[PDB]
């Protein structure tokens, strides 16, 4: 069955490495943005998440959709857990000089989220217009975060998140998370642990992303050190990821005329992919010959997660992305059976 998925990421791979002016015209955007915030007392230390992600794909069947994420230091950072969600916090600060460049957000000892996106908001709408390069128009949906969407043309569309960057120790919810001690190692969980952590708005509260640790464990991968390195350890981990990415994309395009598919994204998919390389640490369960059936690996547990209704964030263990207060029953019912119909079928919406 690996021929069929084989053409399917071969076409994927045209699709991405075809020459595009696309993100040329996002950086000049995205960097135009950053001199004209940097120039403000509220974001001076603002910068990309990372140098290089202004080519940043979510969807990897639009390539004309791009996501970037601006980042924040902020030191001394006080944070206080809401409500025992896990992952959702009030931001205050210890406070070294009364007034940090952050001041002018702040409602008593905590940090006003929806004050900072206005003024972010703001000062990027004072910088479109400004815009003698190309055509550009931004958009507002609720939601939080994604704060702003910035439309160049008629096919480029770029999200601009803004986060705050912590240096410190990860909070303490993190501390039985990122479980790769048996596949990448322990030493390599306690280096990933020593990077920095985000917060981006989703009541005042802030969510907790480490969304740059995926290039980190993505890029080196494999259990031995020389994963995909010559012709002999050739594993297929990174395809199995685009594969399961692609089939909710397809699905989630297939059926936007209802609504059961609207909570469901990516981090779902990449959450339970991860679990996948948890349970499965060895090269050798990821052998490029068995695409097929390692695909199935993951489709499997994915369809369990539905019918359980578990999903584990994968740096939080306690908070299941899957709950009934998050998703509903139908919703997931509904995705089980059309994954369960793709699987019965030959995945059909790969050939469409
Ligand atoms: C985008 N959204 C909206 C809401 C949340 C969310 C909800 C609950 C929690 Cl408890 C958290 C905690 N924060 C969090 N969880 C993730 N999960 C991954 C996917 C897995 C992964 C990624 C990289 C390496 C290995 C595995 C990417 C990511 O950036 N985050 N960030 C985040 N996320
Ligand atoms: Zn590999």
């Amino acid at each position: 069955g690996a021929s069929k998925l084989r053409a399917v990421l071969e076409k994927l791979k045209l699709s991405r490495d075809d020459i595009s002016t696309a993100a040329g015209m996002v950086k000049g955007v995205v960097d135009h943005l950053l001199l004209r915030l940097k120039c403000d007392s509220a974001f001076r230390g603002v910068g990309l998440l990372n140098t290089g992600s202004y080519y940043e794909h979510v969807k990897i069947s639009a390539p004309n959709e791009f996501d970037v994420m601006f980042k924040l230091e902020v030191p001394r950072i006080q944070l206080e857990e809401y409500s025992n969600t896990r992952a959702y916090y009030f931001v205050k600060f210890k406070r070294n000089p009364k007034e940090n460049p952050l001041s002018q957000f702040l409602e008593g000892e905590i940090l006003s989220a929806s004050k900072m996106l206005s003024k972010f908001r703001k000062i990027i709408k004072e910088e479109i217009n400004d815009i003698k390069d190309t055509d550009v128009i931004m958009k507002r949906k609720r939601g939080g975060s994604p704060a702003v969407t910035l439309l160049i043309s008629e096919k480029i569309s770029v999200d601009i998140t803004l986060a705050l960057e912590s240096k410190s120790s990860w909070p303490a919810s993190t501390q039985e998370g990122l479980r790769i001690q048996n596949w990448l190692s322990a030493k390599v969980r306690k280096q990933l642990r020593l990077k920095p952590f985000y917060l981006v708005p989703k009541e005042e509260t802030w969510r907790l992303s480490f969304s740059h640790i995926e290039k980190e464990i993505l890029n080196n991968h494999g259990k031995s050190k020389t994963c995909c390195e010559n012709k002999e350890e050739k594993c297929c981990r990174k395809d199995c990821l685009k594969l399961m990415k692609y089939l909710l994309e397809q699905l989630k395009e297939r059926f936007k005329d209802k609504k059961h598919l609207d909570k469901f994204s990516s981090y779902h998919v990449k959450t339970a992919f991860f679990h996948v390389c948890t349970q499965n640490p060895q090269d050798s369960q990821w052998d490029r010959k068995d695409l097929g059936l390692c695909f199935d690996n993951c489709v499997t547990y994915f369809l369990q997660c539905l019918r359980t209704e578990k999903l584990e964030n994968y740096f939080i263990p306690e908070f299941n992305l899957f709950s009934s207060n998050l998703i509903d029953k139908r919703s997931k019912e509904f995705l089980t059976k059309q994954i369960e119909y793709e699987r019965n079928n030959e995945f059909p919406v790969f050939d469409e």
